[PDB]
């Protein structure tokens, strides 16, 4: 019918797996050294921190919370984004500063109100535990210096990498079964994209893709849009890319509230019809509204399954936790 | 041999599995309620602290930090323990003022410098989701509230339970194998029994089921014992328990230093050593002390493989994050 056709054309399913990056074979020594880097609370200099902390993956890949706590208790900016899927956006972070995964990890490591670590802070660590050596050497075996920094943002990437949410009712209607979304959710996946929504949430992610203004039509209050955050300005400079942000990626947005860049929001009906408002100059009817609140319910994927990774203890040389 | 003889008559193996406690089958249904527990932060008053962040299940079941960081931030008295194997221990805490793992759950949840939550706060939380409400009906057949703070406490005992180590080097020894442990740990082994650690470390834990001064003889360092802590003396008010721990349950020590109940010591040489003069009266010989090491590192059993679970998304009336 239609309505299968038409969001055949602007959607695409998550693939049931991610073996490939960049087109090579993802190691799985190096998908195994990621995992446990992912875990490891020692890449913090507290020791307290993991990447885990504030990307859960028991709760949809983020922590939840309006801004993420990091060392010290600082509270930063910004909403965590959940880490499921991330593979597949065009560019990392709220203002695609980013190029990719293994990039993105260098971040959190040495952000002061984040993990508050360095280079070689990490690189003694690892290098202190006979089993990452170890790992790092199988895991990078053309290396002169497989402990690095650099190597393990490429570890913690391949990881990631695989870390994606297939079979969504969504996904298994793309797919070909027509009862996979129910009566409301035909509704909302019509209003959705009879609305304009989709104009910048499509493909694989229903976002991720591009940057535009949060208020392409009419700004949001100051607490969904906080004046102090100028989103892609940051990045570029140029004075159009102010309060311009990458648009959000759908995919599990029902497990991953507070919503927007600015975790003000906690009900995923309210982020609705702001962005109506907002990107389309459209009060969505309370039916719109609902309705795609459902429809973007069967945006939730199955969960990847975690097996928590055994850390090797920390030896004589490891350095201790600290401020 | 008469080595393994003298040994048998003071250790136990860590028992395969756990499936009884206190004569009754553990439900599994409890169990893995009880694993859902264990890892949601949503049980702190922040939604940032689960049991999980100061007993980290991939670093031997603690923190590893000298003192636990809770909420704000701030700072514990006392170093975490694990919670691995802690179900064969006759009391719970450094002091032992909580009976079982039941008893103890109730501490953290309410602690000021941990989670910072409260029996209600927590009801409210796991009422507010329709998964937990159902979960508990069917872990909690029997009671007439099953969604309470009671029965939280009861489902995550149950989990825990089942944490064990079994087949540490020492285990599979004792089991019979003649070669598990090395020439090196058959000594160490020898040493231990024979200067007396054994006296407060025996049967199934190592220690764990009674209570001595720090400082039986000589009286410890004080960056070693602090003097604002004065542990069984704040339990029971009697004068004597100035200074009394409960003898410490060795299984993966090797796993989570740092050591004492102050975690001040991050070297199992120096915890060996301060263990001999304080307790004993003995300064062991530099060759003893290595010997007694190299025996402590054959407790290490093999960790529990944990799948992390899936958290049930918040709702509408799910408290949020504060403090
Ligand atoms: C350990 C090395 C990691 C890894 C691999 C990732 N995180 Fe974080 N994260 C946090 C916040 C607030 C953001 C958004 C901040 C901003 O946009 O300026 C992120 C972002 C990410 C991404 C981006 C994904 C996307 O869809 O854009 C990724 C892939 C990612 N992180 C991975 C918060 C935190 C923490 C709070 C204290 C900590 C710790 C981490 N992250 C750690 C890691
Ligand atoms: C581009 C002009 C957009 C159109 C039209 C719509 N959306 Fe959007 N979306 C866009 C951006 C740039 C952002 C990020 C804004 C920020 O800085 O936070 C978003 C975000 C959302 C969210 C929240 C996602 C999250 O926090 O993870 C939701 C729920 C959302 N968008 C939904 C949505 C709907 C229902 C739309 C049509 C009615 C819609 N968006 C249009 C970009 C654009
Ligand atoms: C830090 C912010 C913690 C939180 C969160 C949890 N625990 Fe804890 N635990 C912590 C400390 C500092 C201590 C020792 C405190 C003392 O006065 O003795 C403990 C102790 C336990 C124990 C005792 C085990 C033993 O060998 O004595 C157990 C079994 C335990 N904690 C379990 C537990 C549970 C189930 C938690 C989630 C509700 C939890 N802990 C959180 C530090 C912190
Ligand atoms: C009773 C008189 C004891 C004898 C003899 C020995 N130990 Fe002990 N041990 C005892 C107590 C009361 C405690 C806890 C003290 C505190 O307040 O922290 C301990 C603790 C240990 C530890 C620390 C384990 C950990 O932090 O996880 C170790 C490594 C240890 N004990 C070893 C040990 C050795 C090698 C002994 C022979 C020299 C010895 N103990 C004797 C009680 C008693
Ligand atoms: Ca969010
Ligand atoms: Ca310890």
């Amino acid at each position: 019918d239609a309505l299968h056709d038409q969001a055949s054309a602007l959607f695409k399913p998550i693939p049931e797996q991610v073996t490939e990056l960049r087109g090579q074979p993802i190691s799985e020594q190096q998908r195994e050294l990621g995992k446990k880097l992912f875990f490891d609370p020692r890449l913090s200099r507290s020791h307290v921190l993991s990447c885990n902390t504030c990307h859960n993956v028991g709760t949809g890949g983020a922590d939840n919370v309006p801004t993420s706590v990091g060392h010290g208790w600082q509270k930063g900016p910004r909403n965590s984004p959940t880490v499921f899927n991330a593979v597949f956006n065009a560019a990392q972070f709220w203002d695609g500063r980013a190029k990719d995964l293994g990039e993105q990890a260098k971040g959190p490591i040495q952000n002061s109100v984040e993990m508050h670590s360095t280079p070689q802070l990490v690189e003694q660590t690892l290098g202190s535990i006979p089993e990452y050596v170890d790992a790092f050497r199988k895991a990078f075996p053309k290396a002169g210096k497989p402990v690095s920094f650099d190597n393990m943002a490429l570890a913690i990437e391949a990881y990631e990498a695989t870390l994606v949410t297939p079979d969504s009712p969504f996904d298994l209607y793309l797919k070909g079964d027509d009862k996979a979304l129910d009566a409301q959710q035909k509704k909302g996946l019509k209003a959705f994209m009879d609305s304009g929504c989709s104009a910048c949430h499509n493909g694989i992610n229903l976002g991720g893709q591009a940057y535009f203004p949060f208020g392409l039509v009419k700004k949001p209050d100051a607490s969904v849009l906080p004046s102090g955050d100028k989103g892609r300005f940051a990045v570029t400079k140029t004075q159009s890319d102010e309060y311009v942000f990458r648009a959000a990626p759908l995919r599990n947005v029902a497990l991953t509230a507070p919503y927007f860049h600015s975790g003000q929001v906690w009900e995923l009906k309210d982020a609705v019809a702001i962005m109506g408002n907002a990107q389309l100059g459209k009060q969505l009817a309370p039916d719109d509204v609902e309705n795609i609140v459902a429809f973007l319910h069967s945006l939730s994927g199955k969960q990847p399954r975690v097996e928590y990774p055994l850390l090797p203890a920390s030896t004589e040389t490891t350095p201790r936790p600290a401020e």
